[PDB]
């Protein structure tokens, strides 16, 4: 009843803590989003 999750997004921050998200749609109530922590670099 679900499409595949999208790829995880880039980190919302280019340094320091941020969020990454992905989403899936029905193809089943409605769309779903998953969110996680990310940190790709220390800020200067
Ligand atoms: C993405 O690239 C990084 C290397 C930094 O230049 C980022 O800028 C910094 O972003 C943070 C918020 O994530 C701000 O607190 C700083 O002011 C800023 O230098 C950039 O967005
Ligand atoms: C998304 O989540 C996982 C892949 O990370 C699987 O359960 C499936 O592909 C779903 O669409
Ligand atoms: C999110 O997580 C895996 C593990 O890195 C990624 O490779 C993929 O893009 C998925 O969206």
């Amino acid at each position: 009843a679900w499409d595949e999750w999208s790829p995880w997004s880039l980190c919302s921050s280019t340094c320091g803590r941020g969020f990454r998200d992905r989403t899936r749609t029905c193809r089943c109530e409605g769309p779903e989003k998953q969110t996680k922590f990310c940190n790709i670099a220390l800020c200067p």
